[PDB]
């Protein structure tokens, strides 16, 4: 027991060892931060945990917030490993935080850790955002937390104070608030807070960035694979309002926010879930349908305008993308497209999954998109057509955002450093034609392979621990490099980023260049008339 | 004799002519239509009645009257497109090259239809020199003089006075004369190839979109033009609007009537005056008097046309050169200019892209800056100067051509196709323009054999192999003889390379550029 007893604001904690090859860690689990966010408090912001008195148990983890189970494919490793993993709950508002035995003698820095899922799905208990490793190898103190989600965290009736909007935010905040008031007692240095996310929590990262209530909690930031200016990553007041008004009627409510907002709170988690895809405005991949809303508090304006108009001296930030970010997404409802054959599709499939890919936009649009992403030559190839609308979703969801955030980063005053992930994991269940997919590299960075359980090869152990070294340096420093090839930082002029994969960091300049000067400069002009 | 000749219009009398390799008859000066003047300008050409004697034709006649080139006085790079001959109204005369002695049998037949955008040109340039091409490969050559200007192509559609049309005409009359005579030169009016280059090459594509052209040859050959081009041609509106602005910059009054006949008592110099200042806005590659779609000659746009196969099935060969649109830029083009490398700015390939592309919308700008830029380097002035380049010579050739030379194959005609990319050793434009516009001809013409020209010993076995695949396409419709250059198909799209080396086969024409100009720039301009 010695170093498992901590004691916190809230109270004395009772922690677990857990061990790792490399030695034991010592891990705190289903930490309460806020009140549950039960009954009369659904929807509404969190509150502190009020101090339990005595001793908590910290050894397992807690219930995960209400959300979609994922049924595509029963039973499948590619899509389970990302389902809920223990009883769902609107009672959810605990972290976790892995710090090494014994603490560090000075107090280390830490790295807090935001899952994805669209802000529909997730939770900190799945097992590839095992702590373990990446705090055993470098000695690093890294915290976790559970969010809210779905309606349950992002439903917004703008403008009043009983579904605001952002909740599942706030919840993110409050961990923050927390991280500083308490990760000293776990060796955790709070002047040296990294937070790092992917897909819906990179973008969650941005927003932290970017919402000034947020931004003296961290110091360096880290987006994988997303963005907060994504075309999926937010929705405006307007829209908002109308999906909330949307799930109300399909839960059975009668069509003033105060009576609307009862009904919602009277109805049971599992009916808001059940209605919640059917409030989007067409069927579609690659939209979720609450998301965080534009509300003039948490952000005060859309983050693209926030990110051109703010200032970035003396902020580091690290950005990335996978080599096929769209290719997942794509069996989701996408016509021709399955995990379980090569997906050849012809043209016709194609030129329809431009608007399951790109969707709610005009048939010029449309039009624009199969010029840009059509070998001219070979128009009928079905291979290349299958890649082509795996390109075209990346890009428009994942690349292009990731491309703008950064060069508006580096203009207007911080240093940048990016790569793209290219290594398909040896033990990757999903099929050749997906290539190294959105949401696999998480589990290098998390030192997965390590796990002596598990069956990565030499290389790939080699591999995650150079990971882990480049972002943990980045969480000490800034500065993902050390004395003893280097990795650039990504400027506007030069637009520098590296491949990671089992060869040494290969430098190039330019994430699609071509490309994403049609997403973010000529698009938004075509719309627009 | 060998030089006495007798033609349905009576006797001529030719030149003997020499050359390295032999020498050739050559008749100049052939009248094949009444002038065209006084009551008869910008009417159909009528056929020359017979002169009675010996007409004399040893001597290249008058040139159409045409607007003279005063972008660069004394640049041989322009003045060698320039009139060299006295301007008249009084033009119509062609020529004939052919062998001395004839040919023993009926030989195939070559005639050449000069560009110039339809406002300039004529026959009588040193650079088509039929001399050699005639002595090399034993062919018969024929070349005319048209109308240019305002008096080949100013149309008030629907009027008899003037119905549009008559440049074309002019060449029209001529085929045909080469049909009833060329006969009696030792040429074979069964195998009557069409050739001709930028305007030359829409023309040529014009005959074998017009059924009244119908029996008139037998193959053809477009080199840097096409009929489909937007420079090529313009619509009754456009055309009648712009016959209405010239009348009122000559100082006619506002009965089609009463305005041609105004329009025909200024002189030609008061036509050609005002020419230019018809234009809808200050732009490169628009030409004032162009073909108009007529519902006759063209019975509807040539774009409407190969599109739905209404041609003639002929064998074709097609092709352009490597820079396309260098030459054109020097125009109006800011920061262009052929006495330095042109290294312009951003804002001046902006202005560019206004000028290069004229009467678009703001949004169509849009479209074209970005798939003309180098987003990593969208600064550099080397790449933005040839980036314009490309965006003035694949709208205005490139494209125009592939959708050519696609439609045609995906009919069942066989297409031959290149590109042209060797630069002249002796060429008086600067580097930068690469290898322009017009500066393969005289490697077509063998004009490299001409020992008082400084060509090189390369040069010189370039020009031979040129003319061998013309003239072997001349013969057959196909270039070859016992490397191969292969048909061009809609499906693989191949096409050779023509310069020092030997040929390299690669595949589609600008194939991505192309998507741009002809599938999705239209659906754009008529979504307003």
């Amino acid at each position: 027991d010695a170093e498992l007893l901590v004691t916190t604001r809230g109270g004395r904690l009772r922690g677990i060892r857990l061990t790792t090859p490399g030695g034991p860690v010592s891990a705190f689990l289903g930490i309460p931060f806020a009140e549950p966010p039960v009954g009369p408090r659904r929807f509404r912001p969190p509150e502190p945990k009020q101090p339990w008195s005595g001793v908590w148990d910290a050894t397992t983890f807690q219930n995960v917030c209400y959300q979609y189970v994922d049924t595509l494919y029963p039973g499948f490793e590619g899509t389970e490993m990302w389902n809920p993993n223990r009883n769902l709950s609107e009672d959810c508002l605990y972290l976790n935080v892995w710090t090494p035995y014994p603490r560090p003698k000075n107090p280390a820095p830490v790295m807090v850790w935001i899952y994805g899922g669209g802000f529909y799905s997730g939770s900190s208990s799945l097992d590839v955002y095992d702590g373990r490793f990446l705090v055993r190898t470098e000695r690093v103190v890294l915290v976790s937390m559970n969010y809210r989600v779905g309606a349950f965290g992002f439903l917004a009736l703008p403008g009043s104070r009983e579904a605001p909007g952002n909740v599942g935010l706030l919840d993110q905040r409050l961990a923050l608030q927390w991280v500083q008031e308490n990760i000293a007692a776990f060796g955790g240095d709070p002047t040296s807070v990294t937070l790092f996310g992917e897909s819906a929590g990179a973008a969650s990262v941005g927003m932290h960035l970017l919402s000034p209530p947020s931004r003296g909690l961290f110091h360096r930031a880290i987006l994988q694979s997303g963005a907060p200016n994504a075309p999926w990553a937010y929705v405006s007041r307007e829209e908002a309002r109308r999906r909330a008004l949307q799930l109300a009627k399909l839960v059975g409510c009668p069509p003033n926010d105060t009576e609307l907002v009862a009904c919602l709170r009277n109805r049971p988690p599992q009916e808001l879930v059940n209605h919640e895809w059917h409030v989007l405005p067409q069927e579609s991949v690659f939209r979720f349908s609450f998301v965080p809303v534009v509300d003039g508090d948490f952000l005060p304006d859309t983050p693209e305008a926030l990110i051109n108009n703010g200032d970035f001296k003396g902020l580091d930030v690290l950005v990335g993308v996978n080599k096929d970010e769209g290719s997942y997404f794509l069996v989701y409802g996408a016509p021709g497209f399955s995990k379980d054959n090569e997906s050849l599709i012809s043209r016709e499939e194609f030129l329809e999954g431009v608007r399951v890919g790109v969707p709610q936009v005009s048939d010029l649009a449309a039009e624009a998109i199969v010029l840009h992403y059509t070998d001219w030559l070979h128009p009928e190839d079905p291979a290349k057509n299958r890649d082509a609308l795996s390109d075209v979703v990346g890009d428009h969801n994942v690349i292009c955002p990731v491309a703008q955030f950064a060069q508006r980063y580096a203009a207007n005053g911080a240093r940048v450093y990016a790569y793209v992930f290219e290594h398909r994991s040896s033990t990757l269940p999903w099929p050749e034609w997906m290539g190294v997919p959105h949401g696999y590299e998480i589990e290098f960075i998390f030192g997965i392979p390590l796990d002596p359980s598990r069956n990565y090869t030499k290389e790939e152990k080699i591999f995650a621990r150079r990971l882990m070294r480049y972002w943990a340096n980045f969480a000490r420093t800034g500065d993902p490099n050390e004395p003893r090839p280097q990795w650039p930082p990504y400027t506007a002029d030069e637009q520098k980023y590296v491949s990671l994969d089992l060869r040494p960091l290969e430098v190039r300049r330019g994430l699609r260049a071509q490309a994403c000067a049609f997403w973010n400069r000529f698009l938004p002009k075509l719309l627009s008339a």
